[PDB]
């Protein structure tokens, strides 16, 4: 638990957001949900209150995305930037491919209080899913900002770089499911 | 003026290039600019308003844009087209102009806004920088209200496939 005028600011940006946006507490070992817009509560199925105070790993079922899994737990350790697909189940257990966008915000370079999550869903954009993520990193990129996560300086490479990943992940996602 | 500085506040704090035209005056005249785009060509804001944004054009290389334009401004509709453009300093480039509807009614816009995204910065990845430009876009579309609450997600993914299919022409256009 750190800073709170930092925390509001984060979920009055969460809250008028229109991509799906999370956020997790790296002081507790869990690493507890402790913001959850309503994109992502949409998304997934769930209310605010049913999920905050636990790690988001809930919308898995079993062993799979070790891989991914992997790349994930990297980056934590390291406070490093991330994005990643993720198999999920909503709460109807109803199954979606999840492009997972990890940034590191607030502490210390190394070790941020906070980890960001940004889920983009895949498969519902039906023809041009390249576009569709990067409009979403775009968009992501966007309230990064608004947060003070990326600096105000580097947003239009920014920009460019996380949706570069987007396709390219998206890509990878498409020659092979 | 109120609904105009907020607007105004909009613009000021944003990554991506907006201009602003007032739909009621007949010369279309740039009515505010943006940071961005003010890097992006060169100017001051101070002298390019009350100016129509062709001033940045040349010459005759835009006709079929332009003719998509004053339909779409006519029309009170949104588009997307790629225009050649020139700085400050004569220097060209190209500009994949977003227009929108702002303000009013469906029948009658009181502004215009207009996001520039250049071309020809991002490498092989023109389509996922520009897709990434209309993301942004629509956030601040949404940031002003011309687009709904449960709207700026696929009003968003249009617009970002809309974006790319124009930068993938442009690549294969000459
Ligand atoms: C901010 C943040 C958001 C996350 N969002 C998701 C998510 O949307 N879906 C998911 O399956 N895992 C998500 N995770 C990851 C899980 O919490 C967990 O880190 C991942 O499954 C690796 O955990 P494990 O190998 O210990 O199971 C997120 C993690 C963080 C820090
Ligand atoms: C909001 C807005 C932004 C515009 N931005 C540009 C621009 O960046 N470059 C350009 O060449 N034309 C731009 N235009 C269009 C020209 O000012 C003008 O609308 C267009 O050239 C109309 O055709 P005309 O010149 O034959 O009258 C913009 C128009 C609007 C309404």
């Amino acid at each position: 638990a750190m800073d709170q005028k930092q925390f509001e600011k984060i979920r009055a940006v969460f809250d008028r957001s229109g991509v799906a946006l999370t956020l997790v507490d790296m002081s507790l070992p869990e690493q507890p949900l402790v913001l959850a817009n309503p994109p992502f509560l949409r998304m997934t199925g769930y209310t605010e209150g049913q999920i905050l105070g636990f790690n988001c790993r809930f919308l898995q079922r079993g062993d799979e995305n070790a891989q991914a899994r992997a790349d994930i737990r990297d980056a934590l350790k390291l406070g490093r930037e991330l994005q990643v697909v993720l198999r999920n189940y909503r709460a109807n257990d109803e199954p979606f491919d999840n492009l997972l966008f990890l940034h590191p915000v607030g502490g210390r370079p190394d070790a941020p209080d906070y980890f960001l999550g940004s889920q983009f869903e895949l498969g519902r954009s039906g023809n041009s899913e390249e576009a569709a993520a990067a409009g979403h990193a775009g968009a992501l990129t966007g309230e990064l900002a608004r947060i003070g996560t990326v600096a105000a300086r580097l947003e239009m490479d920014s920009r460019r770089h996380l949706a570069q990943a987007a396709a390219a992940l998206v890509r990878a996602w498409e020659r092979r499911g």
